[PDB]
């Protein structure tokens, strides 16, 4: 019952820290999670949110959703078939996703069996004391102890959970957790929220809806995807609309009731109403701190609710660290993994390393998708006296032939115009998530715009647009947008 | 008529050079090409090989070919439709391709009409003297003179042309040029060659083949795609085979005759026989210098027929330059364009610049495709004492579900293990040509493996594999492979 490291949460960050500590530094590791495989009741399980009810199944389902566009687009290239015979079998998709997620769950079980020092414990981890984690039967702190784990080092890696707004009839609504297990594809669905999860699910439901279906996405403010490039926010909005999704901006559910046929009657704050089969809330995710009983050792939380951490993932309590979504910063898997890898290389490697929270590449698997790294221009413009924006936006040739004329590719480079340093790169279109990864490496290397334009293009690709931009489209001078410099 | 620059060949490199010299440096520029729009009889035309019978139309046709996989793969994600209704209409693909290419032809026509100091001349350009380009009716130097252009500076930018082996029945075979104009998709086709053109057309013809059809690729050597990463050469062979293409390595055509039904009877050196509807020779491209009458001026050619150039694209004759395929080096459009821009900056801008032919990102639009930049490990191992290989190879999850379990993604990083400098990056799988572009920028910035593995991944992507490799798979020490 004695460990160098006890990790609460067998997720993206938890397993990276766990595995590394064991395989690289031959350390003695305990990892706690509430479930060994995906789905109800606790949804996240061994592997974490990403594996079970996040990046992995979502990406399989977006890939499934993309075939609605490929089947149509094929016609431009001479593919002929009976379009009246086309059906999207959601039940197939969910069964194939479940098998793929289960195989990963089994994979992690394999990893824990086949690794000296690395041991998995089932149940609910909380903090007894500075150096003891208790595993109980349930999330109730009164439930039975299954284990008392002695820890020289404790890692909090419990991730996040969907926020459900406290409106009348919220019990008629689901989150992404339940979206992954719907037995039938909804004919009419309201996705609530303007972030990546609402956007990605609107695309998924749009592809799998039965005949006479309608996807509506509502967002409480004016323009979806706050924090992304503004040109891309506007374009994603147009491209989702072009593919049949209704975007209701400046709208927010005030209440939901069940109609007598089991459908949902949504009343908006504005007084508008909408009948749907599913209401999926995707308005936020909040760190999972309640169940850890952090009051028992006095781990400090932020005004927001995340575990407060320094640059080395250290809480206010020596030997207690926190990575990933529990810190309520950038809620992405590779960030959690990076923080985990750094924490272990630091503490057990004697090789201190801090995660860089700048210049993080990320994606939205919207149809079509977003790839982005670094600052949007409005943010750059407040930090840098002179910012240049390089922009290329056009419908690629393939999509003129496919008939998807609305699929404008957007490539934007934001620079410090004083030295040419690239501050951010913002892509919308097929392949954007793949294109952006090596751009993340470019930004780590302090690439300038001249490093891009002096590189020889790969032709023909969308990516070569990033190496063809020599002249700013416009600038910000002391925060002020203008076409030309003074 | 008198010009600062005369460009023979209105192609990738010629147009970059002409447009830059006219617009950036205010020079009076003439550009010569044999045809104003794509296709027979001369195939290349205004815009060049890439526009007319190269990168642009081939990428559209590979995109078309990819739908065979998407339609099949859709089933794993629950898509249902009547498979027996599926037809690949090649006529529609060719029509869509022709319209796209002709629009580009027309836009280039409009660029010349609307750019003052940039003039287009139709016909066959050759050298009369070191400062005179003659434009004639035909490739025959006795054909009628249309123009004589006085030139301070002459750029040779005539590209390359398919190589056809001098075998009996060569006349019954075609090249890529004719493949772009086949009115009907061949039921049985043999692509001859192991290079990108053979492999890309094998995938195109494999998707559009009518029922009961068969695509065969033959190559003289043991393993297609020499010059590419060896793991990728092996895997792309497996993945082509898995999609129904017959790869005949260590085989070469000895002759072709017509069966009585007009189909092609191929006899290989090995005494194997194959009956096909089309034989497409893709064994090589040779520099197009014959028609230039370079003997009029004494421009030095290689025995192969390439124009010899220094690093600044200068021939042995002052004021005569050559860029692009005619130089018989790296036969890529972006390289031709880079060389044209560097030449004009140097000559007209006094901004001396030479093209870097190292660490050039390129792609093969095979199905699935290749993206590469920099050295393969066998080459690195001869130039560096210690070389590390970081390799990740696995069927991605979407392809377990899709039913294309054969589709392994390969990601390989080759380093100088002495300092970690990345020497090469080699990718096989969907997205590879898009992933490799920004890797080009990384290699220009002398990125080390640590710069890749300390970059935060984008998940889920194939690209994130590049940023997830901490530990070498194997090494070369003084040219020798060590596990
Ligand atoms: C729908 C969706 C889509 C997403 N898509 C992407 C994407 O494409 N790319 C991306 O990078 N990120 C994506 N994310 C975010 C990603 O899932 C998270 O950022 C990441 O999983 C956070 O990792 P973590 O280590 O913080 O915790 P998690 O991976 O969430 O692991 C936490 C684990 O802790 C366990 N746990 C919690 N409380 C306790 C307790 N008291 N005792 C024991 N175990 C406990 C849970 O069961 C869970 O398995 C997505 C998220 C969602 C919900
Ligand atoms: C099937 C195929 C696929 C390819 N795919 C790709 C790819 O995906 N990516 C890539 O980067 N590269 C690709 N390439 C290579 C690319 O097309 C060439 O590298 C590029 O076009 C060479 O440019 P250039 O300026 O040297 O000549 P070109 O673009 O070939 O232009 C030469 C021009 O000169 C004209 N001409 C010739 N002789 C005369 C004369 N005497 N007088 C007047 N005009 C003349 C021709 O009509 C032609 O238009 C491909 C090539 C082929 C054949
Ligand atoms: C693509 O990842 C996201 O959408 C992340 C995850 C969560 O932290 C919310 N979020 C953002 O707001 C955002 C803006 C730009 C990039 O990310
Ligand atoms: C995609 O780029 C290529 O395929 C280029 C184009 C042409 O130059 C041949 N080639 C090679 O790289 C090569 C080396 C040895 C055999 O082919
Ligand atoms: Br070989
Ligand atoms: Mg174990
Ligand atoms: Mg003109």
């Amino acid at each position: 019952k004695a460990f160098d490291l006890v990790v609460i949460g067998a997720g993206s960050g938890g397993l990276e820290a766990g595995w590394n500590a064991a395989t690289l530094y031959g350390k003695r590791v305990a990892v706690v999670d509430v479930q060994t495989s995906h789905g109800p009741p606790f949804y996240a399980a061994l592997g974490g949110t990403c594996v079970n009810v996040g990046c992995v199944p979502k990406k399989l389902m977006v890939t499934g959703a993309q075939y609605m566009d490929h089947l149509r687009e094929s016609a431009g290239f001479g593919w002929e078939f009976d379009g009246s015979s086309v059906k999207a079998n959601w039940k197939k998709l969910i069964a194939a996703k479940n098998e793929a997620v289960l195989d990963i769950n089994k994979s992690y079980e394999g990893m824990f069996n086949d690794t000296e020092g690395l041991d998995f414990f089932l149940g609910w981890g909380s903090l007894e004391s500075k150096n003891v984690v208790v595993v109980r039967e349930t999330a109730d702190p009164k439930s039975a102890v299954k284990e008392r784990l002695q820890a020289d080092h404790i890692l909090l890696a419990t991730g996040s959970w969907p926020q459900m707004p406290a409106i009348p009839g919220i019990e008629h609504c689901i989150s992404s957790n339940e979206a992954f297990y719907l037995p039938e594809p909804p004919r009419r669905v309201l996705t609530v929220g303007g972030g990546f999860i609402s956007v990605e699910f609107a695309g998924i439901f749009n592809a799998y809806k039965p005949p006479g279906g309608k996807v509506t996405l509502c967002y409480r403010n004016n323009l979806i995807l706050r924090g992304f490039d503004e040109t891309i926010r506007e374009e994603v909005t147009k491209q989702l609309t072009a593919n049949g999704i209704e975007i209701m901006t400046n709208e927010n559910p005030a209440k939901v009731s069940l109609n007598t046929d089991g459908s949902k009657h949504v009343t908006f704050e504005s007084g508008k109403t909408l009948d749907v089969d599913v209401v999926m809330m995707a308005i936020g995710r909040i760190p999972r701190t309640n169940d850890l009983q952090l009051g028992n050792v006095g781990v400090k939380l932020t005004p927001k609710g995340g575990v407060q951490v320094d640059e080395f993932s250290r809480t206010n309590v020596p030997n207690i660290y926190a990575i990933g979504d529990i810190t309520d910063r950038l809620m992405l898997t590779p960030v959690a993994i990076n923080e985990g890898a750094a924490l272990v290389d630091t503490v057990f490697g004697n090789k201190p390393r801090k995660t860089d929270h700048t210049r993080v590449a990320s994606a939205v698997f919207s149809i079509p998708p977003i790839g982005t790294c670094g600052l949007i221009e409005e943010v750059a413009a407040k930090e840098f006296e002179k910012v240049a924006v390089y922009m290329s936006s056009f419908t690629p040739l393939m999509h003129n032939i496919s008939g998807s004329k609305y699929k404008k590719f957007v490539a934007k480079i934001v620079t410090n115009h004083s030295d040419g340093t690239v501050l951010g790169v913002h892509l919308l279109g097929d392949g954007a998530p793949e294109i952006i990864q090596a751009v993340g490496v470019c930004l780590r290397l302090n690439a300038k715009i001249s490093d891009f334009y002096n590189t020889i293009g790969v032709h023909p690709t969308s990516a070569e647009e990033l190496c063809s931009m020599r002249t700013p489209s416009y600038y910000y001078v002391k925060g002020e947008k203008m076409e030309k410099l003074p």
